[PDB]
């Protein structure tokens, strides 16, 4: 049937089955699909002080709307932010539909970084507020040459705990100038949680070795029930948003409790979803003798919207038939709980 | 009966039963009304604010209470002249559903409110969970063989979910009654609406208006669980902000505060789409054209769970769930066409 | 093998299994506790409140871990004397479940809250992430068969969602400990509950005090998704409240702030009903006539998702999807009644 | 279903419909509810009013909202302390029956009324045209077979129609929720109620408090047409009056004003007669007897024509006259006993 | 599968898909866009060119973005007076596909053309390759039925395919946009259209105006593989033209020159036949008399095959070939009749 393809993106993210994923639930009457995709190289970096004598490299692929890989001791990290949000770099999806633009509330001239403590509007430029997580993939390389390609990786999965300042915002390019805005799993997660995880006791926790993990696919479970769609609500901050202050330019809620923080938070996770943490081990990188390991990271993020009549995509938008194999799909999709599969 | 339920469901102004419900067992204990309300609505001769233009721009929304908004209305232009696109509402007076607003330290009930004076947002209906069991609206052209021309378009769409999108305003339609609904922002048009491509939506459509008597418009649910929607207590200052005139029609000052959102959330059924018509009428001039005379008849079937403190709450009765509820919901919604055959 | 969850599911008292689920599949990776609390409760002796009444009044809410309210009881006497109606509350100590107040600034927990310096309601749970698979109370007259004497009177309801109607007190019936649940607010007694006429509520139901010990009461889920509740991070200020006494029963101080209804949101299921008990009772003049003594045994079915930090996570099981969950849940909320047969 | 109709006008508990009415074709369009509530009730230990007193006087009347008041009952020895007999009054709260009193100048709801100044008691019943199909009283001793003695003696009589034999009270038996009801004011226990000479009025019984269950009272209707009660507008000042205490009972400052009169005449339903019952009961002295416990089961089957404005007024149905009413009248009331078996 | 493609095929305005294509496996990756407009169209009253004259001359093209040309329309009298016969054009603004017209040298959008300056008319589409999967129109006489008065004649003929037949204006239908389409020229009026001999070409029909709204004008496809079109880059100066007036309707100078040809074949779908309607309507003397008033409704289903460039390219989908696709089109194009029943 039709619904096959469907499926068939639902338990495999890279599926090649269609261009035009969909949850076949019926729930979004008439709705449009876009498949986000992202093929990054990623090195671990050298560190001068945060991750001084250090070569781990924790990855966390979260539900985030638009930026959904984030890596802390990346190269790129310790390049783009030094000595802050813990060295960490981005994986987004940029100049895909989905994304915001942050403006001057009073004057609605685009402006990055925000300028707070004065009022700033997250303009939403997707043309949707109704969005949803098909699935979300992502596939790591080890891209280094035989000669050096020693380490080892550990990753679980888990339920996050739904803290408003886990997940952040950050331009969708990797980039902290480009005025094109998605949401990240914030690295705040990582000196909180992250860090200090006992990820062996995690369900599903398998570890491996790097040589091995172009072998492995990670990939995010949905829930065996309906799933409901994410609303975008319309968002401005003052000082209800922070960063460090620096150049990194990583911005969350100042507190977890403002209306703003839990609005925010509601609005960027799909949580319907649940995360996923990767450390990998790598070769050492000094700089002078071992510079690091090269990886080819290539995440896909599935999704659905509904798109409202001023967009001009609303012409494509194609009927959702609901499906009689979508719950038990879902059923075995998630019922194992393995943090990665084979590919 | 699940067959009746489904009827019901799928066909607003069924006659199948009188207490419809969505039989999926949600609500364990829950009443419903079938809200109903006919009224004539002409094309206004407005002087400025629709000068010159013969459309009259219809908006049907799942808001509890006043599900449509009529903008270039000969009654709103006598209601709220220049006002509010000089809208007219159409809603469901004398029938449980409602709000009273009252001044909070005082507990005067008072309309229009008082702004900046604090005030409070009273739910009158003695329940707090409320859906949409299925909503529909029939409008047939009442002029002679000698004056019925014109045309219409119509098309569904996903609303943007925008907290000034919607208003509070008295349900009977008038300005003054202080027994208020919520019905779609006249705002809405000035946005989205009359810059709106019509023609590229899924599901639009087109006709004359000598034969929108053959048509009905009504909205569609999910396929998926039909989630109610709750009533969180409501109380404002300057908040809430109208035009300042004689029109008092209400709505959130901005997009982004709590009670914004608390409002938007509260007055509309989140699960069912909109309907937007543009009504192609007779010139309304005053003197040698004097418009198309429509009647609308518009029905909201809703499904309640009344509170204890009720009179209301002795006649609940149970839901229960039926096997076909999410194949009738998929085939309702499966066709994207504004309207059907009556 | 999902069986013993639907045994759980039918009777919360059943003795299928420890780790009791709702076999739908949503919580991929979750684990369940079976909180359960027996205590001893009879009618107390006021001097003011309830002075010459004979009827306690009970309430059992979804409410997380202090599911049961005791008004005029002779605990809630001694414990909150001329407070808070006088009333008791039957809590979960020492399982999983509860929060701890702190004061924000330093950390340092804190009870009773030193309102209206800034507070924090630490989450002491592993997990953010809960609902009830089923809820039940059992009510044993302990008297002598020659004083086994009285009436009781029960309905269940479509609560109001008042944010204060509920309300944060220690899980062990105490009024000092550092340990806290959510419970029913007394306030509803005041609002509602006292001025029912329970009569013409439907399911309602009454009996004799001897034969209640065949009866049980629980709660009645939905026959849809049991969509989990979400706990939030809170912190508070003025925006919460108390008598001002030694009774230590905190609740919003008002319906409307975001605190409120987060307090309100995070504290309750909501796709559960709740159940108002009047016990009828021999007279307690405090020297000769002690009243009625009852066994109360109330047990609350939680199933929640453990987030990494917890101990507990290591231990969570796959949640599988069964195909007669619907089934089970319609069975189970199509009769009204507010008690069955035990 | 003539033959439902006069069921339940000779048995105000009969099952046998739930919409009864009274089939002589008055009222052309109509709506009946079956008000109902039940009670616990308790002589009462009064230190100074009815000190050393162990009769509980009770009277049943025809009145709107609240048929029962029960002087020297420990409710209300609780709430009226020492004021208009220390009486508790039976109502039927949140039930389509009601007013709520206002300040007229503002229009705020204000219970207790602040007299001097202006007050309104704005009916909310959304009727105006009321009637009584049949009112029924049920009492139970709840005592243990160590604790049942006691005897009572009642009687039905004709009312001598004075304003201040009747007074406005909330429904639910409290002094506070401002959803007041008619009922037989306290005052004409004094007048008249005490000092009667019961043994000698027609109909006149007695009997044991242990047997009391098997027995039913209700009052009698005519045999001609039952004329229906028409509520008249209400604003008044210094023309009511109540004790000055927190006992909250109000009622016309004489009997001979406009106000009185208007009073006397829209609270009751002057086509059914009255019963007076006097339970001697078992002392309460608070230490070595504990007073006897009943359970009230109060029933008003009551027809009314709902104005258009109502939310009820679409429900209501057609009353066709029957050629049997008339029979079934006189036959009712043919026999002058007080009570009867169940 | 493939169903919803032949549906839309065979039925312009079908509802089956938003996407449709040529089931032939012809494309392998591409997108499909069913561009739509509905406008509303009434005889002109012209001071010289059709002075006098009634009928209004339209003819439906396979042309890129502009496919309806209408010569003596009243919007073709106000924007185009006296100039390209009064003719008024529909196309598709607002949609993917359209032109930009620039100038050569410095690349900056120029409209109209400044002749002979250098001018490049660059696709701002994200295709080259393009074709009609199919093509149609509706006309609706939107008149009162007192004045429903007139009638029309058809056909469908093979084109002559000469360059100066098809000219490129403004996608909106106005003279000043600079999106610019193709559009068939109002010059084959005058060559071809006007003298005309209609009765006697295969598939002649005629009727009555007041039963246009019951007929469907579409246009015709192969029954063999429908080869797309390619869109060359093009750059003109004197080798375009138009009148010299405000009309702003330009047009291959001559029918030899290279870019003549290459305008023809880029601008229109070769596979495809067209049609010539003749609407002879009520007289329209500009101020009693306002002639007919219709509503037209044009559909062009177009797929393309994006370019890498176009951010469309990651939403094409794959075209696989169906058995069906001879069959559906021979059964289409096998009856010449120029309009079938609605």
């Amino acid at each position: 049937s039709g619904a096959a393809k469907h499926h068939a993106v639902r338990v495999k993210p890279f599926s090649n089955a269609t261009t035009q994923p969909k949850i076949p639930d019926g729930l979004l009457t008439s709705s449009l699909s876009r498949r986000l995709q992202n093929v990054v190289g990623v090195r671990n970096g050298n560190s001068p002080s945060v991750h001084a004598g250090s070569d781990v490299m924790h990855v966390v692929i979260a539900p985030t709307l638009g930026v959904p890989v984030m890596i802390a001791n990346s190269a790129e990290g310790v390049l783009k932010r030094p000595g802050l949000s813990q060295e960490s770099s981005f994986i987004g999806f940029p100049g895909q539909t989905v994304g915001f633009e942050n403006l001057i509330e009073s004057t609605g001239v685009p402006t990055w970084p925000p300028t707070i403590p004065t009022g700033q509007k997250l303009e939403n430029k997707g043309g949707f507020v109704l969005w949803r997580i098909i699935s979300q993939g992502l596939r790591i390389d080890l891209a280094n040459s035989d000669e050096e390609n020693d380490g080892w990786f550990e990753a679980c999965r888990f339920n996050w705990r739904n803290v408003p300042r886990d997940v952040c915002m950050t331009p969708l390019d990797g980039s902290t100038t480009t005025n094109s805005i998605g949401i990240a799993p914030n690295p705040l997660w990582l000196e909180e949680v992250g860090y200090g995880m006992a990820m062996v006791e995690q369900p599903g926790y398998k570890s491996g070795l790097l040589k091995d993990i172009k072998k492995a696919e990670f990939m995010l479970h949905p829930r065996t029930t309906t799933h409901d769609p994410t609303l975008i609500d319309p968002f401005e901050y003052g000082g209800s948003m922070t960063s460090s202050g620096g150049i990194d330019n990583v911005y969350y809620p100042s507190d977890n409790v403002s209306g703003n923080a839990v609005r925010f938070r509601d609005m960027g996770v799909d949580q319907n979803m649940d995360w996923i943490y990767i450390r990998l081990h790598c070769r050492p990188n000094n700089g002078t003798s071992s510079l690091g390991s090269n990886f080819l990271f290539n995440v896909i993020q599935n999704v659905e919207v509904a798109f409202n009549p001023s967009s001009d995509f609303a012409a494509f938008q194609t009927i959702n038939k609901a499906d009689t194999k979508t719950k038990m799909v879902a059923d075995g999709l998630n019922n194992n709980p393995d943090v990665f599969n084979g590919r």
